């Protein structure tokens, strides 16, 4: 009364989309 | 009845990687 | 009877950080 609880939920979803990364490398020899 | 609602479910699942980051230095002058 | 099923769990880990940047420009001639 109601009676036994139901079943877990489903999974959350996904978080935002990331940052980007850090800066790339030096570039060539001048 | 039917019971109560059942329990929060798990997390999310793994978002995936952020975009390339930014160019790196200019290069070595020569 | 079971109660209805729980609400979606919260979001997942965030998202990693994107990789390097490509490689910076060339250095200058002088």
């Amino acid at each position: 009364p109601p009676g036994p609880p139901g079943p877990p939920g489903p999974p959350g979803p996904p978080a935002p989309p990331g940052p980007p990364g850090p800066p790339g490398p030096p570039g060539p020899p001048g």
